[PDB]
């Protein structure tokens, strides 16, 4: 196969600059693709590189609304599995449906649904010419994301896997040790809420950085301005 | 004549308490009623004790969807004033049709359109038994504010007039002076960006004060993280 060739790349447009993911699930008050549209519009008028959107809807949605480039998650449980973030390939090829440039599935040492494999994952969306995104929550499986042949990393999952160090604060010291350690773009992700939060990410060495709740979750602004009171 | 009594009102409820204004204006990606409503039920859920408001669609919206006390305004440019926040009779006339409990009115020293006076529109939202917040920009705009019989002052101006304090972030020696010489509740409003500035507001003898676009307006938070890279 060949195609057409592009000036502009995901990883190269993202590098040193803010993804900002714009989700919003059933039981949360924006849960909505015209919402997430309408999100995604602000982030990139506030100078967001790129989105991280979830479900097929959302992506469909912000795509058409803002032209920018995606990483695309489904969100799904499964009676026989932990892990829920683009968990098996019914997930996957419902996002290879979609124009999203990048697909981002938890990329943990856990069992997946029906005992799928996620090598298989991560080439299924190779063999339509599209990134992987392994989120990962310790260390190792940074590690072994990269030797897996995921094209970046992301901190998404640390403090939401039991083993994995448990914070209310970004977990700056992953991001160090990915960095000293594994080849491919470290994207730090997770419970960014302030600026200088961010700054100190990419001064840590983070390829980029994602900012979700801090943006696009006004439940959870609020709710940190009315903790402090 | 008379009316039920209510157990709850408005300047106890919101005493000490967060206000979150939900705006959106058309040039503003959020602009939708619906949206609005969407996001003063996440204020709601995140501990809002009311919601400050604009135009009568997203009033009466956010009164169905989170049956909170509002704060509500009409901004609207008139051809012969500067002053644009519930300018005129005519905008407290169409407030006082949606159910709001307080109607905020820029209550600085400049002329209004048509002429109008300050008292004026102040006597007709009291005639119907509603509370006038006054809007203001100095110290001596709030004490005057206290003379005309508002309920309560708020510091929303201070910055947006030309003879006032230019500043990026919050005025608090407006709020401290204003505390120390009016008896009437003093709110504090106006690029109020972080948990931390709440608090010090409170701590400094505001009895409420209002966040807007730090909680509501993604496309502004998202600059303040892009901006820091
Ligand atoms: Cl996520
Ligand atoms: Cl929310
Ligand atoms: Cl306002
Ligand atoms: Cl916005």
């Amino acid at each position: 196969g060949s195609h057409h060739h592009h000036h502009h790349h995901m990883l190269d447009v993202v590098k040193g600059n803010l993804i900002v993911s714009c989700q919003a699930l059933s039981d949360e008050p924006l849960h909505s693709s015209f919402i997430m549209g309408r999100m995604a519009i602000a982030a990139k008028q506030g100078g967001a590189a790129a989105i991280r959107a979830q479900g097929v809807n959302d992506i469909n949605e912000i795509k058409e609304v803002t032209k920018l480039p995606i990483i695309g998650i489904i969100k799904r449980n499964y009676d026989d599995s932990e892990i829920y973030i683009t968990p098996t390939m019914k997930e996957v090829d419902e996002l290879l449906k979609t124009d999203c440039e990048m697909i981002a599935l938890d990329a943990t040492k856990r069992k997946r649904p029906n005992g799928e494999n996620v090598k298989d994952l991560v080439d299924a969306i190779h063999a339509k010419g599209r990134l992987a995104m392994a989120d990962i929550s310790t260390l190792e499986e940074g590690i072994e994301a990269e030797k897996l042949g995921f094209d970046c990393v992301s901190t998404t999952l640390s403090g939401y896997t039991p083993y994995s160090k448990q914070s209310n604060s970004v977990d700056f010291e992953l991001l160090e040790e990915l960095v000293k350690t594994v080849k491919i773009p470290v994207i730090c992700e997770g419970r960014i809420n302030t600026p200088e939060e961010l700054k100190k990410a990419l001064d840590l060495g983070a390829y980029s950085a994602v900012v979700g709740g801090a943006i696009t979750r006004p439940q959870q602004i609020t709710k940190r301005f009315t903790d402090i009171l």
